[PDB]
């Protein structure tokens, strides 16, 4: 939920 998967993965 932070980086992972809020920006690294998803959000990328």
């Amino acid at each position: 939920x932070l980086x992972l998967x809020l920006x690294l993965x998803l959000x990328l």
